[PDB]
């Protein structure tokens, strides 16, 4: 396995998420929600919260164990490899193909947080932000697809929606939601076995 950096997938985006339309602007919703669904197929969490911010971000809340806290090699967070490190998966190219990205980390009775800028770059590390009950566990991810790669940047509700209700659907036992912060719609999927 030869390990990449991010400007592999700037440079040849198509490769990774099919095209640079809007087929492939949900495909980096598609990662980061599914990364979400994976962990409540295994158990951990029973609501996964999707929102379309009204600057154009999307956030994707669950309430899973919480990515890795602790540190790789050198200082460097493991979340931080994660995210910026292609094993050429999901989570290092939406990085790359975002002008920022977020995510947030609670446990242990901690939160943290580590942003990137510009398509994966690193302005800070992961930190703690804040506290929580010892029981809340739970990632944040919120990104902002870069204009500059995509042409558009415009999230389609219903495209989201459906996809969302497919989910909920396989999952089973697990609430997933989508707000639309630019009109304000909402809804919630949830089926019981
Ligand atoms: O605490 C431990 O020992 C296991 C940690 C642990 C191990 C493997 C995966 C996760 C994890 C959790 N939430 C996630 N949300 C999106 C991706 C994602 C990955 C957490």
């Amino acid at each position: 396995q030869v390990l990449e950096g991010l400007d592999a997938v700037r440079k040849r985006p198509g490769m990774y998420i099919g095209s640079t339309d809007g087929a492939g602007l949900h495909h980096l919703v598609w990662e980061i929600v599914d990364n979400a669904v994976d962990e409540a197929l295994s158990g951990f969490g029973d609501r996964i919260d999707v929102t379309i911010n009204k600057d154009g971000s999307l956030t994707v809340q669950d309430h899973g164990r919480g990515m890795p806290t602790g540190m790789h090699a050198m200082g460097i967070p493991t979340v931080e490899v994660i995210f910026t490190i292609l094993h050429a998966v999901g989570s290092s190219v939406v990085n790359a193909l975002s002008s920022w990205l977020e995510v947030e980390i609670t446990r242990d009775g901690a939160v943290y947080k580590q942003r990137f800028e510009n398509g994966g770059k690193p302005v800070t590390t992961l930190k703690k932000i804040g506290t929580a009950l010892k029981s809340k566990t739970g990632t944040k991810v919120t990104f902002m697809p870069d204009a500059t790669i995509f042409s558009t940047t415009d999230f389609k509700y219903n495209t989201i929606s459906e996809r969302l209700n497919e989910s909920a659907f396989l999952l089973k036992n697990v609430t997933l939601s989508l707000t639309d912060k630019r009109t304000d719609e909402a809804i919630e999927f949830h089926y019981e076995n």
